[PDB]
């Protein structure tokens, strides 16, 4: 028996386990109740405090992935595998893991919050490629990483009533940050030094707290990676979301008819089917003819913001905040073999040109023709127009472009000239293990493994410039954790990772050669869909 | 007595005058009526061929220039009035001039027909730096050049009528095409081998005649220098030819305070009137304030063209026709200090922001709010959004590309995909005796001093390597004069001018290092004149 696996939380008694690195082991509380389970009449309402607890719960293993739908799309295939439930579905699902490393820290250690991303529709905090006792070990932190509920259980909302009132999956993170103020310090935590990361749709949630007041008191620094609350995909208007919650009812007998009909007997006619049912609808409610759109997703109900995401960053200070935030090389190749023609991971994608300009209606969705025809020139090499490795790479851009990318400049650009310290980067570097065909270059997801440190797992096929790649990147997370800077706060020698301004615009590359510093996140392109596209929509 | 100077015409005799270059001597015949004088009740009317004469009229000075505006934004000042009249204004104007070897060939020679620009308000084929002088000296070749009437006397339009139909300094350049067919014989020339060969106006006035079938029989080839019948300058519709003749009668006093404004009243009115006060108000006729739109031009009005430049262009034929185009390498710049805000030849027209986002609806009028903010996306470098250099360039790119650049690369591709041979280039040596400001590198027009080798006039501070280069590209324009190909026959070991084709798009720099083929004439920019604008502007 190890003193150091037992802790006691505000709730009750935990046992951890013992976790093992090349470095040295790290102790994990992994399963750590933090609400009561969402179940029968819970569904679709916000989380409530886990009631406190008599005797040891156990915390030695990864508790359940909440319920959502499971891609199908390449079985047996790597690269989308990993990212699929790798524990049993269950509603029973809000639970939390701890990280923190041995021997147990004696003074407060700046503690890091995962958010896991997953289009708001799929994600868990178990998988392999969030395992913490790598960047815990390496770095000496405490890391934190929660279960949100997705899809339909965390984001089906019908705006006004108070049986489905919507972004409860935002206020399961938030409790989770509740749980952290209150409950870190037993590990070891410093709770007034709080730095909230995570990716796609979980940078998208990083980013929503920072514009929600109540959530803004629970952490100090944001890390947003491949993902911004502003995108086309991370939220949706009131009407919208009551189409769609609408729609699933009807899809699943709601309501029997004809019964109707107000939102009260709506929600209790949803809270009798199986979850499973109600996640084998869930890409049914919306236009059903586009990649990159997900069927529900944060409303903006003036709850828990009191505008869209754009307006809340515009008139919005951000003084005494620091904000890492990047992207990777190749944000849209993964998610064009969704749906975009001609694409096939298994070939080389050289699309023809009639699949380019239908591909780029299926990555842009709900856009006029003549909308269309501007991404078409803007994107064409018109001196090779009809090349298919260049119209395969053109669309690729256009849907990164448009998705990640340049929702995320917009936010850090007007972040930095409003007071918030931020750093960029640009991720360069494709994995030497990576599943995923040549042409996607560095796909969108693939840095997590070497933020996580994940190279370092003996059992895995990385090469020794990979391992040394993700230590430097794990150094630069962790010093942005506890100083607010990248940069080591002494070291002369190493490259210096100058902020990230309005102006100037500079970030850094990520990958295996040391710093470069490089100005715009793709400022051509992003001037097209930040400045130049809205106008020509308000004329329609 | 040298009986060279004396040659017999189906008029009558002519006597010429012997012009001496660095390398021999040459025969010219300047003054030679093709046309009838057309005054008094003539003006406004077709050109009448020039009666047959009693004795020898004298042909050993320039005639006089037709009736036209003299810049007089820069007096004595070297770069603008190079192009001002150097003879005295006359509406008795219509008189050629006639270059030949001496001695005189003997078997029938290859003739050069140059048409002189000036936005169809200007112009004269007596200018200094258009001497055929030299071009015939060094590739024994003949030369022509005429007068054609420009302003309201070559264009006022009140279209259907009897009167004014238009059109009529079209049709000046036609009779002087006639009277090639009928008399260049007499000099040495072979009518069954002549090659026009314009610039700017007279450029967009060569593909007028290409694009007409009773001047299409009148020539075997084409030379276009920065400028095309398609261009947004060089026609005008037909009601606003009729708006634009009928405000300068207003504005000279036609009708008369009392009486009807019919058409054949209002022609009459205006012959009345002296010339130059046609010509003080015709700057008037146009209340927009814009550079590059000028008041009478070509009307599309069914005889001479029988329909717009680009609906010919598009359905047109032109298998067996061989075509050199090209432009310089700053079209535009010459024309921003004539109301672009900012602008002055005589500091470096540092501009700001704001004098960029004016000078975009100068440079290019008659275009929406939402057209001109597409301008500024896509010729704004939005790292550098305020940089003044970059602004200045980035104006100077617009004007250029929207009125020269891109219409002509539009011409060039439908010529090639529809039986043309087509050869293109770039004009990129700026002269070591220009004296625009530096600022505006290689500006519209300097190139004609170099194909007409004025660089070998002794009187002249040109350098070694500037006569040099201007004996090349004589070359290039006697070879496509007589092979249609600019590239010498009995030579692989000089570098080749591959042809244009509307894939490829390959054209070479002329300048003082050998040729090298490049690819695109600026074919990104132009994707958004010729593709793009005209699908923003259809929908409004
Ligand atoms: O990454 C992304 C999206 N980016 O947009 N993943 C989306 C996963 C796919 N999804 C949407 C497309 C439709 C599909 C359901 C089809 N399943 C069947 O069984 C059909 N039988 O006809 C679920
Ligand atoms: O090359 C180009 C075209 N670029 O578009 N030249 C344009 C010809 C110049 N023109 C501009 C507009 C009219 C103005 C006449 C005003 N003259 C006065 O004396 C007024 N006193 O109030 C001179």
């Amino acid at each position: 028996e190890d003193a150091e696996l037992l802790v006691t939380v505000r709730g009750g008694r935990l046992r951890g386990i013992r976790l093992k690195t090349p470095g040295g082991p790290v102790s994990a509380f992994l399963g750590i109740p933090f609400a009561e389970p969402p179940m029968g009449p819970r569904r679709f309402l916000p989380p409530e405090p886990k009631q406190p607890w008599s005797g040891v719960v156990d915390a030695t293993t990864f508790q359940s992935v909440c319920y959502q739908y499971v891609d199908t799309l390449y079985p047996g295939f790597e690269g989308t595998e990993m990212w699929n439930p790798n524990r049993e579905l269950s509603e029973d699902c809000l639970y939390l893991n701890v990280w923190t490393p041995y021997p147990r820290p004696t003074s407060p250690t700046p503690v890091l919050v995962w958010i896991y991303g997953g289009g708001f529709y799929s994600g868990a905090s178990s998988l392999d490629v969030y395992d913490g006792r790598f960047l815990v070990q390496a770095e000496r932190t405490v890391l934190v990483s929660m279960n949100y509920r997705v899809g339909a259980f965390g984001f089906l909302a019908l705006p006004g009533s108070r049986e489905a009132p919507g972004n409860v999956g935002l206020l399961d993170q938030r409790l989770a940050l509740q749980w952290v103020q209150e409950n870190v310090a037993a590990f070891g935590g410093d709770p007034t030094s709080v730095t909230l990361f995570g990716e796609s749709a979980g940078a998208a949630s990083v980013g929503m707290h920072l514009l929600s007041p109540p959530s803004r008191g629970l952490f100090h620094r944001a890390v947003l990676q491949s993902g911004a609350p502003n995108g086309p995909w991370a939220t949706v208007g009131m009407g919208e979301a009551r189409r769609r919650a609408t729609q699933l009812a009807h899809l699943v007998g709601c309501p029997p008819g004809g019964t109707g009909g107000n939102d009260t007997e709506l929600v209790a006619c949803l809270r009798t089917r199986p979850a499973q049912v109600l996640v084998n609808h869930e890409w049914h409610v919306l236009p059903q003819e586009s990649v990159f759109r997900f069927s529900f997703v944060p409303v903006v109900d003036g709850d828990f913001l009191s505008d869209t995401p754009e307006a809340l960053i515009n008139a919005g200070d951000f003084h005494g905040l620091q904000v890492l935030v990047g992207v990777v090389k190749d944000e849209g190749s993964y998610f064009l073999v969704y749906g975009a023609p001609g694409f096939s991971k298994d070939n080389e994608s050289l699309i023809s040109r009639a699949e380019f300009l239908a591909g780029v209606r299926v990555g842009v969705p709900q856009v006029s023709d003549l909308a269309a025809e501007a991404v078409v020139l803007h994107y064409t090499d018109w001196l090779h127009p009809e090349d298919p490795a260049r119209l395969r790479e053109a669309l690729s851009d256009v849907v990164g472009d448009h998705n990640v990318v340049c929702p995320v400049a917009q936010l850090a650009g007007r972040l930095a000239a409003q007071g918030a310290r931020v750093y960029a980067y640009v991720f360069e570097h494709r994995a030497s293990t990576l599943s995923w065909p040549l042409w996607m270059g560095v796909p969108h997801g693939y840095e997590i493994e070497f933020i996580f440190g994940i190279p370092l797992d003996p059992s895995r096929n990385y090469t020794a410039e990979e391992k040394i790649f993700a230590q430097r990147l794990m150094r630069y997370w962790a010093n942005f954790a506890r100083t607010g800077d990248p940069n080591e706060p002494r070291d002369p020698k190493a490259p210096q990772w100058p902020p990230y301004t309005a102006g100037a615009q500079q970030y850094v590359s990520l990958d295996l050669r040391p710093l470069e510093v490089r100005r715009g996140l793709r400022a051509q392109a992003c001037a097209f869909w930040n400045r130049f596209l809205p106008k020509l929509l308000s004329a329609t």
